[PDB]
């Protein structure tokens, strides 16, 4: 089962407004939350909710995947603030990232500075070394599940496979579960291996969103074509007009052999190196 702790919130002190989209167990809402920052009567939050209808399993496997935020500390991944396991429906509240996701940015921009394109990477860099010191594997890292603050801050996150404006990024392979194909390693593709060294190829695809303003990767391949060309050892073409630095450090995260990809601590040092 799932223990309530001291993370608990009382049900009242949080008020749903809008809608941010469809999530993986239920719909996700902004709101505003009492009490749970210190110093600070209101915070502005993310609502996170499990369908009325999903059993008392999936209620239990959406609580145990909010529990690892628990451990985290890192200002570029999305916090924590709050759970409500006590009575329906069951909500887990976060730090509400008010300008949206990152992929849902670039596309409202569509002339970024290598300053700017290079201070976003370094910042989503930090979250994921953070993640990955501490053994999370994230497996779904793109430009839609970065989240992006008022300050204009980037901070990793998740928001599940299931909205239906990223329905194109997402490949029902074998009739099975979503794949994100067009993010996804050689190895992730053929033997269905995810590790930091997977994650860092998808970085180097996020790197591609950035200096693209989100075009679709492989755009003109289908998803059977996806497999084929990067399991072969293809890669995507650099952008137009992209800097020679941030297509550089795309290469460096497209190694076919992952143990010759950067770290992301190694990305955050190269990235230090140029500052
Ligand atoms: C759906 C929801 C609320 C959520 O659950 N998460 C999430 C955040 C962090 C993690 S985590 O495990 O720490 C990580 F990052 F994957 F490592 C998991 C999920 C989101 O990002 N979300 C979108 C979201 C959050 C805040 N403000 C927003 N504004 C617009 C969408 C939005
Ligand atoms: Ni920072
Ligand atoms: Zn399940």
């Amino acid at each position: 089962v799932y223990v309530p702790d001291e993370w608990e919130v009382a049900r009242e002190k949080i008020t749903m407004s809008r809608e941010l989209g469809q999530g993986s167990f239920g719909m996700v809402y902004e709101g505003v939350a009492k009490g749970v920052v210190k110093d600070e009567p209101e915070t502005r939050v993310a609502i996170k909710t499990v369908n009325e209808a999903a059993s008392m399993r999936e209620r239990i496997e959406f609580l145990n995947e909010a529990s690892v935020m628990k451990e985290f500390n890192c200002h570029h991944v999305v916090r924590l603030l709050g759970v409500v396991s006590q009575g329906q429906p069951t909500l887990v509240i976060m730090e509400l990232m008010t300008r949206g996701d990152l992929k849902s940015y670039l596309r409202s921009l569509r002339p970024p500075s290598l300053s700017k394109m290079i201070q976003m990477a370094g910042e989503i860099a930090d979250g994921m070394a953070y993640l990955n010191a501490n053994k999370f594997v994230h497996r779904d890292l793109a430009a839609r599940n970065c989240m992006v603050a008022e300050d204009f801050t980037v901070k990793i996150g998740d928001f599940g496979m299931t909205r239906d404006i990223y329905e194109t990024d997402y490949y029902r392979k074998g009739g099975k579960g979503l794949l994100p194909v067009r993010w996804m390693s050689p190895e992730s593709l053929k033997d269905g291996v995810f590790t930091t060294y997977s994650d860092v190829w998808s970085f180097g695809v996020v790197l591609w969103e950035i200096a693209t303003l989100a075009e679709q990767p492989y755009q003109g391949l289908s998803n059977e074509q996806v497999l084929r060309f990067v399991m072969e050892g293809g890669l995507l073409d650099k952008p137009d007009n992209c800097p020679d630095m941030l297509f550089e450090l795309m290469r460096m995260c497209w190694q076919y052999n992952p143990k010759m990809r950067p770290s992301f601590l190694e990305i955050i040092s190269s990235i230090k190196e140029e500052m």
